[PDB]
């Protein structure tokens, strides 16, 4: 079998490129070793956010207790899992039906290269004129003793019962979001992180408020401790934590792998196709084309790209690859502001540069950082943690970055994104009119 | 007593101008016939939004019932009133303390003009070089029989107990927002509106979904019926409704005046100062200066201005008046997009032009209207009503307006505001990156 385009993975990147390429009369083939839809839809952003919803109900009631609410609901684990599970189950049929409907050849096996332009799909041989690697990323294989007793983000999202005690290895997005969920549903939770700081790429002047919020929730955070072993006891697990000071041991029903997500490229036999790759994924140029094999493109978490491993980024990288495969190399990938969020309660969000990174680019900057728990918006919702840090280019009076924790920040952060992209002057923002009363109306006050 | 500036009203407009003028070394005087802070802070946006908060808790629980929540909280009227009351009581001391601190002379009586440049404050005579009318607006005096049994928006916001049955006269913002509150707290509610359409200045293709949402909530909406009398029965009120077809009578514990808000200018003896006014408020030029008396300025709901009677508008009108009083007439008032919201659940929001108004300006337009109750964002929150209408200038591929109902619309509408003001191209918006999963991420899909 010979195609114009063969795609590895039908997550956000792979789908985006299948549908677009098919639409311009190319012959399209695509395999996923798992149900079609990718990580976000099946085992990431979407199943998570559904579940977070039921926690939002408890937290909001807990917050106005005695101020007009007299009962704080317990979350019904089964019911919300079941509700989550419905969005999950309905996704693959939808996608497949879209493929058969667009004239896209569909496969359901793991893929290895046999040569430059040729693929072993399950127990078949397949060839193409252009190949795309959109296989995303996968839980880190924990190399040390007991490593394999680490359950995944995906396992977490599938649990029939919430354990009595959880422990997350690695203090990033997942550990914190899943700790909030787990804690709000009535489980003890521990996060063990080898760094001196959690959530290391966020503005620590902001992070500390979430760390505060997290601990008030009863969650244990251990810093400066590397996890080096797991041992299964009677209906328990026992975890080794190594610091400079000591080795300590932690007991919990259930241990989870939060330790970051390497690209899903290491079982692909890329060497057999003369395809250049680092440990951050497939190596790409301005056209998202591989640097040795000129017939290969990549997009999403699998791509060693200047873009953040996020759902909207996999799509934008999709469109450049799709377009360059279709018309030849003509379009260079261009990244706008890449807003990011930690779906804790309260949510934290960031866009553009941190202080530290703004200084590294030798910008003369203004910083505005303030803790504003006393502002009407935080006060009326009884959310204790509300703080912001903005970074203004002093010379052009345009925004370079903004980092927020508090109510609706996952929404509000997009206005800062729009602001950065449109190169809006700080004064045009100050004299602009918002709906009130809203969180958006606090922006003029952050400068 | 002789001042550089005397201000009538310390709501948003009056405050804004006091503080700014004082700050540039002018002598400032200011009276409010009520506690300092204005309608928004004391008897409008702020006390309302606090209360709406406790309803958000019930509605969100009601929405995920059986999907992970097993109890729908009753709202504790006293407790939330008491909570509301705290924000209300803390406002005037804050403002006064700001005045004494800025060197602002403070008065607490109703104001009438005695002449061109002269004011009767309580039982005093006062003169100024520039005078500002920032007296906002006031419930309509209901002229007909029983008119005076109509309780106010303000009375509503102050109730010790929620009645068993409410009836609102006039189907605008207040009737709908207060009906939602009242209904969610367990009272029967009726809205009586003389028009064929409710919420007449909104896009009716959107309004109808809120009308749908409102009726599913058990609220009675009567159209094409003018209210012509009220009669107090035994622990009851009985209301006359006149249509073409008939006269019908409605019984309720409590009747409220939702019938629109004339400017608070008609008891000011403006004639005695040769001050030009229509029934929409004090007549103003580009400088927000009166058109006969050249020493007078106005700002906010009291001003017959091209701006919407809203908290953020009173502020922007403040700054032009303040600035022109300070440096002389030099600055013309300029209005950006004026986002507006109906704090029902679900919220509805609008910005820029309706279809009908876009056509009136002879724009070649594209319209995108869709009901999207099936979108992930509505589905995961179980909000039945999610719909949008956008209006694109066909020629410049920039937005002219957008009208939304659904989750976080009061927030999302500001992105459309930013979009209109920054004259962002529809494609730059489509290829821009949002945080996901968020309501903001549905914008590219509305075009
Ligand atoms: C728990 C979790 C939460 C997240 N939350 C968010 C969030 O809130 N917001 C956000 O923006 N991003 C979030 N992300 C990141 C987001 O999921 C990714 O950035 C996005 O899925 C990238 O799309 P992709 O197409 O590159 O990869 P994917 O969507 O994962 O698609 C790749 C596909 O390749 C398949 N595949 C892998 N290896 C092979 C192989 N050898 N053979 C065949 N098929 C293969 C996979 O099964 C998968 O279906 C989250 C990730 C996780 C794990
Ligand atoms: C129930 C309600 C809800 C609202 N919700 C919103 C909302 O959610 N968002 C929004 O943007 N807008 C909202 N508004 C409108 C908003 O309140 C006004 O646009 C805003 O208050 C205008 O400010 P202003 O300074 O012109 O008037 P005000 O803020 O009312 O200030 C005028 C002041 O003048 C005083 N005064 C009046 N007459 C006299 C007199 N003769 N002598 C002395 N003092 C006098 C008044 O007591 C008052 O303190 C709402 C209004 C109401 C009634
Ligand atoms: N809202 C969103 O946008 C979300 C996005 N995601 C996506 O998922 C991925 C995030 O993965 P996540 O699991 O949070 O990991 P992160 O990379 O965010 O952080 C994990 C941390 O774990 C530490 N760690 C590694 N090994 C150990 C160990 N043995 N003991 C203790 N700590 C250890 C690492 O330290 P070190 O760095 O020093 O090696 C690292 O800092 C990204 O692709 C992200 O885009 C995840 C959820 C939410
Ligand atoms: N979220 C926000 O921004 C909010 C803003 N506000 C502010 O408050 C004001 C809105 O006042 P509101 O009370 O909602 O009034 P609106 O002007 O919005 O609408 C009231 C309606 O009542 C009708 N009406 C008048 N008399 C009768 C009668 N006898 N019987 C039946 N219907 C009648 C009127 O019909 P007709 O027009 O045909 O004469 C009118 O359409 C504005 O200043 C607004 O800015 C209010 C609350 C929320």
């Amino acid at each position: 079998k010979e195609y114009d385009v063969f795609i590895i993975g039908s997550g956000m990147a792979g789908m985006t490129i299948a549908n677009k390429c098919a639409s311009k009369g190319l012959t399209v083939g695509i395999t996923d070793e798992l149900p079609y839809g990718g990580t976000c839809a099946l085992r990431g952003c979407d199943p998570k956010k559904v579940i977070i919803g039921a926690t939002e109900v408890r937290d909001f009631a807990k917050r106005l207790k005695g101020s007009g609410i007299d009962t704080i609901p317990k979350v019904n684990w089964k019911d919300i899992m079941a509700f989550k599970q419905s969005f999950v189950d309905e996704m693959p049929p939808k996608v497949e039906k879209g493929y058969k409907r667009n004239g896209i050849d569909t496969f359901h096996s793991s893929a290895k290269f046999l040569s430059q332009n040729t693929l072993e799909i399950g127990n078949e041989k397949i060839k193409a004129k252009k190949i795309v690697i959109a296989s995303g990323s996968k839980p880190r294989v924990l190399e040390f003793e007991g490593g394999h007793f680490a359950k995944t983000s995906a396992d977490f999202l599938n649990l029939d019962e919430l354990p009595k005690s959880l422990l997350f290895i690695g203090g990033g997005y997942i550990a914190f979001e899943f700790a909030h969920i787990a804690a709000r549903c009535g489980a003890e939770v521990t996060i063990v992180h080898r760094g001196n700081n959690p959530l290391e790429n966020f503005e620590q002047d902001i992070v500390k408020h979430l760390v505060s919020a997290t601990k008030k929730l009863g969650v244990k955070l251990i810093l400066n401790t590397d996890v080096t072993a797991i041992e299964k006891a009677d209906k328990k697990f026992r975890v080794k934590g190594k610091s400079a000071e000591k080795t300590e041991y932690f007991e919990a029903e259930a241990v989870f792998n939060s330790a970051g997500r390497p690209p899903a490229i290491f079982d692909l036999e890329l060497e057999k196709a003369g395809i250049s790759f680092t440990k951050k994924g497939v190596s790409v140029n301005e056209h998202l084309q591989n640097t040795s094999n000129p017939i290969v493109y990549a997009a999403g978490d699998a791509a060693d790209s200047e873009g953040l491993p996020l759902t909207p980024v996999a799509v934008l990288e999709g469109h450049t690859v799709a377009s360059n495969i279709i018309k030849g190399n003509h379009k260079k990938i261009s990244y706008p502001p890449m807003p990011t969020v930690v779906f804790t309660l309260p949510t934290m969000a960031s866009v553009g540069y941190t202080e530290s990174r703004a200084r590294e680019l030798n910008y003369n900057i203004q910083v505005n950082y303030k803790e504003v728990g006393d502002w009407f918006n935080a006060k009326r919702l009884n959310v204790a943690e509300y703080a912001f840090k903005t970074i203004i280019d002093e010379e052009t009076q345009t925004i370079l970055g903004a980092h927020l924790i508090g109510p609706h920040t996952e929404e509000t952060i997009n206005l800062f994104a729009m602001a950065i992209k449109t190169k809006m002057k700080v004064n045009d923002i100050r004299t602009m009119i918002f709906s009130y009363p809203t969180l958006a109306s606090d922006i003029p006050h952050m400068l």
